[PDB]
């Protein structure tokens, strides 16, 4: 699905190397979801970290906490203890996302310090850019 | 200045091992700012990370962005790329912190990769708490 080149453009993905573009992609797919899909659930497990690629979410609790736009990361607790989603996040209108393999991030960050270091720091910022 | 058994009550230290929070506490110092003073400027060197132990903190261009209530940490861009502030940090009451050596928590990030990954974990966690 993921031909990531194609990822560079966005924030969170513009400042890692090719070999991590790469296999960030292999662990990556292209997804979409209809107009009001609960794409994920508060308290589940979070193993998705979604890039918006088309489309509006909300971020919300089952109060609305946050509206997503194209470009943003959503999912960010796939790479934050404990883990869990501590929202829920639906579709305002038809979405495209990048859905990207938690799980597999997790692992790669504990074995490979180089892109554990570069993804928290860049969920950090993604997450500080939500109130700017 | 810092007593830091009393900084395990904090959510952002409360994780921390026993020598971590020793080496923080040495870094760290008590600071106090009056009602209406520029705790810190946007496009700074973000060379100090906070902790609001009393009073009140707006985070704002100079449009306020944020507003941080004691318990909640601030300055955050001192251990997030590319390091200045995104924004500037005033007292709306008369202000207690914790002053915590940014740069030194960048070292120690470095050179130490557990203190490095709880760090920006609970950065993270931090930040994404300021929506909820």
């Amino acid at each position: 699905m993921i031909s990531p080149e194609r990822l560079r453009v966005y924030r969170f993905f513009a400042s890692l190397t090719d070999e991590q573009l790469k296999d960030i992609a292999l662990i990556s797919e292209e997804k979409s979801f209809p107009t009001g899909s609960v794409i994920f659930k508060e308290n589940s497990k979070a193993d998705n970290l979604m890039l918006l690629l088309e489309g509006g979410v909300e971020l919300f609790y089952s109060s609305t906490v946050c509206s997503v736009v194209p470009g943003a990361i959503f999912g960010v607790s796939s790479l934050i203890k404990p883990y869990h989603y501590t929202s829920s996040a639906r579709a305002t209108k038809p979405v495209r996302v990048v859905d990207i393999n938690g799980a597999r991030l997790r692992e790669m960050s504990e074995n490979n310090q180089a892109l554990g270091q570069v993804l928290m720091n860049n969920v950090a910022a993604a997450v500080l850019a939500r109130l700017h």
